[PDB]
């Protein structure tokens, strides 16, 4: 019988061929990230309701289209404990990341400096720590850590994020977001602090990427939130949302997510990205593919790379389900702007399509 590894490793191997990447190191890191899930039978129900994907596959693929280099392949995921649970999953994922940091010779002083702010014996929200494996063309893998700002409860998330950004010397620029970028009194309610992301290795400057989930959000409000970042065109963000959402002005299905890239010596976030959960706003993956293709065409990206990446993940007819194309994002500013497409493993379930 097929294992979870057999399924996911097959997808990664074919995606590597599409991106023109040597598969040895990516496949070794995916095996490490999966931990005890890898060998489990594919027929076996998920050991944990992983928040990583709708069908609880604990990984998600993405292809980031770039202006000046070939596409970037990424894996988002977590290492389940034995047995799985909030702290057991955190411990297993941290063990994987720490071992990979030691192997690659990374310094984790920045991540280590804020680590103690997120630590709790009673972690809330079904995730504490995820990571991303990043496979840029002709480069060694890069690692990113996603921390849950709500891990000590939603009420505590603003205090936690303020303290974390300040430790990294970004205390002045965070005020700009919360003063002028959050809906009045919607902090921890309509506007949720959902991810705190760092690039595992310290690097010269303290990418923090702070992600806000805008629940039942009008694009009017999400574009106002984005305007705290210098150079962001509200018209462009609205245009991305109307095309990706298919006419939706109120995202009352799965919510819009915005990310703010915080950097040293900046008065405000330097980079902004918008993530549309397009699967919530389409009949099926043929419609999702057609909308993502339209967005790539507008931005002068080749759609053949999109189609080859879809084909690498699954041979299923795109009309036969929804949620293969889980999200599409627009990345503005430094360091590497473009469009990202998020592709579901569908290890356990294909979400049924809506009739046309
Ligand atoms: N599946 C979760 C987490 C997630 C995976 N990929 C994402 C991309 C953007 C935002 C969230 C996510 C969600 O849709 O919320
Ligand atoms: C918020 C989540 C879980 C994923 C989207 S952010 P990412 O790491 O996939 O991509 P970038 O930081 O935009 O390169």
């Amino acid at each position: 019988g097929l294992s979870v590894s057999d399924h996911l490793d097959g997808q990664l191997a074919r995606l590597c061929e599409v991106a023109g990447a040597d598969p040895v190191e990516p496949r070794n890191l995916l095996a490490g990230l999966l931990g005890p899930v890898g060998p489990r039978p594919l027929y076996e129900p998920p050991a944990w309701p992983s928040g990583v994907s709708d069908d609880h596959t604990p990984v998600e693929f993405s292809i980031a289209f770039n202006e000046a280099e070939p596409p970037t392949l990424r894996i988002l995921g977590e290492t389940l404990g034995s047995p799985p649970g909030p702290l057991a999953n955190l411990s297993a994922t941290r063990g994987f990341l720490d071992a990979q940091a030691r192997r690659a010779g990374l310094s984790t002083s920045r991540l280590d400096s804020v680590r103690d702010l997120f630590a709790t014996d009673d972690p809330q929200g079904d995730f504490a720590m995820w990571c991303s494996l990043v496979f840029r063309s002709s480069r060694r893998p890069e690692f990113k850590v996603y921390l849950n700002p709500e891990v000590k409860g939603v009420e505590r998330s603003p205090a936690l994020v303020s303290e974390a950004l300040h430790r990294l010397g970004l205390g002045a620029s965070y005020r700009a977001l919360l003063d002028h970028g959050v809906r009045p009194g919607e902090l921890g309610r309509g506007d949720r602090l959902t991810f705190f992301a760092v690039d595992l290795h310290d690097g010269p400057q303290a990418r923090v990427k702070l992600y806000l989930t805008h629940h039942e959000a009008e694009v009017w409000d999400v574009t106002r939130a984005a305007s705290v970042v210098d150079g962001v065109d509200v018209a462009e963000i609205e245009e991305f949302c109307v095309v990706a959402g298919g006419g939706t002005r109120r995202f009352d299905g799965r919510p819009l997510v915005g990310s703010y890239t915080f950097t040293e010596g900046a008065d405000r976030p330097v980079g902004y990205s918008i993530y549309v959960p397009i699967r919530s706003y389409v009949t099926d993956d043929q419609e999702a593919r057609d909308r993502v293709a339209a967005l790539l065409v507008r931005y002068g990206f080749d759609t053949d790379g999109l189609d080859r990446a879809i084909a690498a993940v699954t041979p299923r007819p795109l009309r036969d389900g929804v949620g293969l194309i889980a999200h599409v994002s627009l990345r503005l500013g430094a360091p590497r702007p473009g469009v990202t497409v998020y592709l579901s493993a569908e290890a356990y379930r294909v979400s049924p399509p809506r009739p046309r």
